[PDB]
């Protein structure tokens, strides 16, 4: 666990941040007027809400409907399906990067530094 | 990440499209009359709704109830449990196809093209 939370996951965050914060603005700005007659107009409102409602998406949690008040419902989705794919690709770089670590190291690495 | 978004995932989409668009019609047509007295009769209405409510299923998101207005609630499910399995099989072809790529390449591939 320790050699794994030092070497691979720390990378994955650092690139998972920049996309989340990156794509976060893109969908947090495409949203437009919140008519006060219809308050809590959209989940993606301020930037703080965009980061989380994307965060809930990654873990496999919540609900989604491509109707949120925006200027471009066609562009408002292309940046979202984007975030699904681009996120997903790294998660496959995750399991293989640890796969390329465990078959070489564990049986000799763990038992010895344990001693 | 780059060698992975060129070679394996591009395949997985191209077969994930044809099933999604394929099974999308099958459940988008089996649905029938939307009585205007009972509007938003079903999630699977037009084809555009079928693609997404299947899309939300794949990522692990949303809600499901096998009651949606259809002619055949027995056939309306067999095409759905179908889409769960057939999708799932490719995702196992994913992790193994990258597994059959990483154990051969990474330690020599990445460090060298990086130079
Ligand atoms: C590694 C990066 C750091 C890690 C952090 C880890 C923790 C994650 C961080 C989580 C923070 C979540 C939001 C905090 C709260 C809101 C305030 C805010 O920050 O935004 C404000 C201004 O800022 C913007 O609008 C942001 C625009 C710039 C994005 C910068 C990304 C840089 C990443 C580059 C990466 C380099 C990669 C280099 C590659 C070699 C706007 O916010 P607001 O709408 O006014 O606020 C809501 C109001 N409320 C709070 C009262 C409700
Ligand atoms: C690779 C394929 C392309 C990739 C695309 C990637 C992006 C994904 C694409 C997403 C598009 C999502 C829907 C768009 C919006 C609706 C319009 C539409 O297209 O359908 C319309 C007609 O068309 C049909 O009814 C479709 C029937 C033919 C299916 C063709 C699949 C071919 C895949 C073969 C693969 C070959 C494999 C070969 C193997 C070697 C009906 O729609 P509607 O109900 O009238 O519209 C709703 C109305 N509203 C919008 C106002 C609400
Ligand atoms: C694929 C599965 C695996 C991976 C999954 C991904 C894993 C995680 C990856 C990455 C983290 C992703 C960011 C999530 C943040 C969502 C919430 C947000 O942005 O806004 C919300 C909170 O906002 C804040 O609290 C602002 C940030 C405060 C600083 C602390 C950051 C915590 C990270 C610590 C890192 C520890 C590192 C130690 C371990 C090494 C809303 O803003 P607000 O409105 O101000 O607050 C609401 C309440 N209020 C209105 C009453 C005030
Ligand atoms: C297992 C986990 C990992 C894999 C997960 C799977 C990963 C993804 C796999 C595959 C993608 C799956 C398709 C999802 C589409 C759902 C929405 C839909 O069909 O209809 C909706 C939108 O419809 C549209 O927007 C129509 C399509 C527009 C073209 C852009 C396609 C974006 C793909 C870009 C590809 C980027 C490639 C770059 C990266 C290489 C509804 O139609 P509407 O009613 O017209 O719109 C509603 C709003 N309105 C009423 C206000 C207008
Ligand atoms: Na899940
Ligand atoms: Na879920
Ligand atoms: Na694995």
């Amino acid at each position: 666990i320790q050699k794994v939370i030092l070497h691979d996951v720390l990378k994955f965050l650092f690139v998972y941040i920049v996309f989340l914060l990156g794509f976060g603005v893109a969908l947090a700005s495409l949203i437009e007027k919140c008519p006060k007659d219809n308050k809590d107009c959209s989940s993606y409102g301020s930037f703080s809400d965009a980061v989380l409602e994307l965060f809930k998406l990654t873990i496999g949690l919540g609900d989604l409907n491509i109707q949120q008040n925006s200027k471009y419902p066609i562009l408002f989705l292309f940046l979202l399906i984007t975030y699904v794919i681009l996120t997903f690709v790294l998660l496959l770089n995750m399991l293989i990067a640890l796969m390329g670590e465990t078959v070489e190291n564990v049986s000799k690495e763990s038992e010895r530094i344990w001693r």
